[PDB]
């Protein structure tokens, strides 16, 4: 069973302008998933010292960077608190409208697009690089779902058959034909050395076949 939504008008908005806009330096797409990757590992380790039981879905809080030539895919997993089902129908699109706002008006007086964490809709540069997105995400009060969208205004949500993941989020950047440097173990180091150097969570890169 799989359910299509429409995104907000502010939201569709804003990806397409990541999409059309030119702008060469793509590769903080990684630097922003990391750092939402960061702070959902940051809310389960808050909330797991009032209730230690809520790592029963898993111990371990670190994030994975997993490059696939032949799928030409870039997976960034981390063990984090991960998202409900309202999440990610209704809830972070809705948080994402004020920053979308803020962030056009900026883009308008001089900001560029390498700002647009610092408005809290940092995920959306995924399409930077990606022609699709799929997420994969386990709340621990919720089901393990799949959200997938290639832009175009709508996306998808289902319940995920898949291998369980225990509690966290994986982001699957289905990328354009012309940016598989994201793919080389050399880019992806050195754009994690350069942006993502003080992450407070062990990042490991996966090295290929
Ligand atoms: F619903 C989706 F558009 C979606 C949004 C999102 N966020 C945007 C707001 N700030 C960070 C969280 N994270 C994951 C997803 Cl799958």
């Amino acid at each position: 069973e799989v359910e299509t939504f429409a995104f907000q008008a502010e939201i569709a908005q804003l990806m397409s302008l990541i999409i059309n806009t030119f702008y060469s330096n793509k590769e903080i797409f990684l630097r922003e998933l990391i750092s939402n990757s960061s702070d959902a590992l940051d809310k389960i380790r808050y909330e797991s010292l009032t209730d230690p039981s809520k790592l029963d879905s898993g111990k371990e809080l670190h994030i994975n960077l997993i490059p696939n030539k032949q799928d030409r895919t870039l997976t960034i997993v981390d063990t984090g608190i991960g998202m409900t089902k309202a999440d990610l129908i209704n809830n972070l699109g809705t948080i994402a409208k004020s920053g979308t706002k803020a962030f056009m008006e900026a883009l308008q007086a001089g900001a560029d697009i390498s700002m647009i964490g610092q408005f809290g809709v940092g995920f959306y540069s995924a399409y930077l690089v990606a022609e699709k997105v799929t997420v994969i995400t386990k709340h621990n009060d919720d089901e393990q779902y799949a959200w997938e969208s290639s832009a175009g205004g709508s996306f998808t949500v289902r319940t995920d058959t898949g291998e369980p993941m225990g509690r966290g989020t994986k982001v699957i950047l289905h990328l354009k034909e012309d940016q598989t440097e994201y793919l080389e173990e050399r880019r992806i180091k050195e754009i994690v050395k350069k942006h993502s150097q003080f992450i407070g969570y062990p990042i490991t890169l996966f090295v290929e076949k």
